[PDB]
């Protein structure tokens, strides 16, 4: 062995089951690593996320990458580390103690990614799995990552995300608006942060959704910021807003 993972980094911690937190032992600061077992079908699709990657590291709401190889049975991404943890992580902690993002928050939370989502769409890429466990914290700065679903706009062929941010169309196969699938689960994703119960995966309740119902948010918000996530889960993909329009929204 020697690695160039085990002689360039010293690994803190594992945070994600595999990534963990490092100190690359040079340039002494601290990055997140993914380990993967290298894989092909199942090898392109690894590789678009390097590609991703590797054109979307100018941004401020995107998480940075920094190198990517390969070695032994396994495939390497060190990325920005955020030290805030995940969405997901603050959106649970919440729960339990029944206080949860604010307004003025969710609206900071929406504009941000918002604008991660912006930058993605005007490379003519989406990302294609917008949820809590893949939006960052590092002002609270919040990173879109997890690059993974990451295909070109007018791609024929999508692996689809969680399914519990999916939208309908994505799920017919109609791909003919792409960009509005990331607008669906942004605007679902924000309503986690706002307080809502766990999304449903299938059944009554994931169709309801999909009609265009938000889900109960346990607290009271303005009308005007209601509407405007109620749009951006409009069955008519053609309704929702793009990322321009969004964090040009008179409500943001
Ligand atoms: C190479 O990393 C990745 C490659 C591909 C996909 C996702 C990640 C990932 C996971 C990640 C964190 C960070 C990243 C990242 O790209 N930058 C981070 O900072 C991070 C930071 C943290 O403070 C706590 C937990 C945590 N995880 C796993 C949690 C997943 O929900």
């Amino acid at each position: 062995m020697k690695s160039r993972y085990t002689t360039e980094f010293h690994e803190l911690e594992k945070i994600g089951s595999s990534v963990f937190k490092c100190v690359k032992r040079l340039d002494g600061c601290i990055y997140a690593i993914k380990r993967s077992k290298k894989p092909s079908v199942d090898e392109q699709n690894a590789l678009r996320e390097v590609y991703a990657h590797a054109v979307l590291g100018q941004h401020s709401h995107v998480v940075r990458y920094f190198s990517a190889w390969a070695e032994d049975d396994h495939m390497l991404i060190q990325n920005e580390y955020c030290n805030g943890g995940s969405l997901a992580d603050a959106i649970s902690e919440n729960y339990r103690i029944m206080s949860y993002f604010k307004e003025a928050e969710l609206k900071d939370l929406l504009l941000q990614v918002g604008r991660g989502l912006r930058y993605i769409h005007s490379m003519s890429l989406v990302h294609m799995d917008i949820k809590p466990s893949n939006i960052f914290i590092s002002k609270v700065m919040f990173k879109i990552g997890d690059l993974g679903h990451v295909t070109r706009i007018s791609s024929p062929q999508v692996e689809e995300g969680d399914s519990r941010f999916l939208a309908n169309e994505v799920l017919q196969e109609n791909y003919t608006h792409l960009p509005k699938a990331d607008i669906f689960a942004l605007a679902l994703t924000v309503v986690c942060a706002a307080g809502a119960e766990p999304l449903p995966r299938n059944g009554d309740q994931w169709h309801e959704i999909r009609q265009g119902r938000l889900p109960r948010i346990p607290q009271v918000l303005s009308q005007e910021f209601t509407e405007l996530l109620k749009v951006m889960i409009h069955p008519d993909p053609e309704r929702r807003p793009s990322a321009m329009a969004l964090v040009k929204h008179s409500v943001l």
